[PDB]
């Protein structure tokens, strides 16, 4: 019941957005606001950074602290055709994300549906 409350206040506040502007040769970045990024953006994170939302990886190989989300308490790792949720902790394997939920439409907002009947 104190879960319930915290599981919306691991989200992330900031994602980078990432745009081509030549061709597939050219990659220009853009920090933003997790109100302003849209579920047809791709987003990098980095190591040490944290999911302001739930999605697909595409890209790279971290192993994923989703402990609290989960309950996981052995680190899950990722690879290009992987999936992640909001509020768990990349390191080591650098990925990126295609985003398929906004910060309100978020699984991890679907899951505190389900999660009140739990009790």
């Amino acid at each position: 019941s104190e879960a319930l409350a915290k599981l919306i206040s691991l989200q992330a506040t900031e994602a980078t957005i990432v745009t081509l502007d030549s061709d597939n040769i050219l990659l220009s970045e853009e920090q933003v606001d997790v109100e302003l990024v849209q579920r047809g953006d791709i987003i990098k994170v980095v190591p040490g950074g944290k999911f302001p939302v739930d999605g697909r990886v595409i890209e790279g190989h971290s192993m994923v602290d989703e402990s609290l989300i989960t309950g996981e308490a052995m680190p899950v790792a990722k690879k290009p055709g992987s999936t992640v949720i909001a509020g768990s902790i990349n390191q080591n394997g650098s990925l990126l994300i295609c985003a398929t939920h906004v910060g309100a439409d978020t699984t991890l907002s679907q899951i505190v549906k389900l999660v009140e009947e739990a009790q």
